[PDB]
């Protein structure tokens, strides 16, 4: 017999990696753990602005399969390792159209593609080798998003065969699961614990993907503030 | 999107429809859905916890005088829905009936509690008899059962009830769609006028925050 739930007090933030996060609260009085963990793990995959490229056209390469006498990697390969780099857009634009362009014997991370438009969050990433005889130039769209977008709807809006259409993965957060343990509060056995379990991709750490997430619930909730 | 504006419009005194706008398409369920539910788990209400009739020892028994037998005057005692005026978590409350009498909602007022439902029916007394009972009444969130009552007062004296406590009798929610296109989140609520539908959305909203405030150790 009580008026209120107890309000829980204990909090936990564990770093698994740079990417994966385990973040427990308690002691909830069952159900009141899951009141709060289903909407929560909701808002981690739309609490946060995330950024892509979405397609690259390479001078002198026709399309994805094909190769470029002076860089070690074939087209296919530098482009797997294009989709591993976390491009974000320096200032509130949606959309950059960004030159690159590299010369002589050169290894490419990503530090080395920061510019006044983008900036690589991921800078220790490897790109491609070019060797001394060559030239690596290439134009990339960056955009800002939400969500899965396939190839095929990017190739038609962006307008323009002679650059390759990317599958683009906005999201920050790709995995955000929960598990509600039983624990005891002065001996008896009816709360809960949240485990919170919430993986990126680097565009940013799990930590501030919760605490976006955290601050758009105190966003909804406020517009009830005037009784 | 994110909501701006809300509306509050009470249909009755014991009904209201809470309206609160723009949300994104498809993110109005993380307000409704467990607004919805603290809605029913977490509103403030009374009930009888326990009650002692003089003469009687249990549930079973009869009672010279009544036309109810103690079990059927329990049935009846349930569905009248009290209120412990002020601001007391319980009142052990006396009441003192005699002569021919058909007893309701309404006789049951003094200066502890009330019922609500004022022309509930609860029993009737004969001539040249007389009904007196003490009960307990409390307040309280969800419902708890006889046997933990009956366990925690640990005295033979009083026969342990079922208490309900929850006063709202329905909550629902129903999301639309405005044509830029936005979505509107409504809940509905009804309580058996224990307390007001907004008194109840408040009992919603402090407890969420209550309930969220663990996680703000993140920072
Ligand atoms: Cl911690
Ligand atoms: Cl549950
Ligand atoms: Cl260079
Ligand atoms: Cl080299
Ligand atoms: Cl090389
Ligand atoms: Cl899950
Ligand atoms: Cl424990
Ligand atoms: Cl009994
Ligand atoms: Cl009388
Ligand atoms: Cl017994
Ligand atoms: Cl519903
Ligand atoms: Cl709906
Ligand atoms: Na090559």
């Amino acid at each position: 017999i009580t008026t209120s739930a107890y309000t829980p007090t204990e909090f936990t933030i564990e770093n698994i990696s740079d990417t994966v996060a385990k973040i427990s609260a308690w002691p909830f009085e069952i159900g009141y753990g899951i009141t709060l963990a289903h909407p929560l793990r909701r808002l981690l995959y739309t609490s946060t602005i995330g950024y892509a490229p979405t397609a690259i056209h390479i001078d002198g390469v026709a399309h994805e399969f094909d190769s470029m006498r002076g860089m070690l990697e074939d087209v296919a390969l530098f482009i797997i390792n294009l989709k591993k780099l976390r491009f974000k857009i320096k200032g509130d634009s949606n959309k950059e159209i960004v030159e690159f362009s590299f010369k002589g014997s050169k290894e490419i991370y990503g530090k080395d593609l920061n510019n006044d438009q983008v900036e690589v969050v991921n800078k220790d990433a490897y790109l491609a080798t070019i060797n001394e005889d060559a030239e690596l130039k290439f134009t990339l769209i960056v955009e800002k998003g939400i969500g899965y977008v396939p190839s095929e709807e990017i190739k038609e809006l962006i307008n323009d065969p002679k650059f390759i259409a990317l599958d683009a993965f906005f999201t920050p957060v790709r995995e955000a699961t929960y598990d509600i343990e039983k624990v005891l509060f002065e001996d008896n056995p009816d709360y809960e614990k949240v485990v919170l379990t919430v993986t990126t991709d680097g565009q940013i750490t799990p930590n501030e993907a919760f605490q976006n997430a955290l601050e758009a619930m105190y966003k909804q909730l406020s517009v009830f503030d005037k009784i």
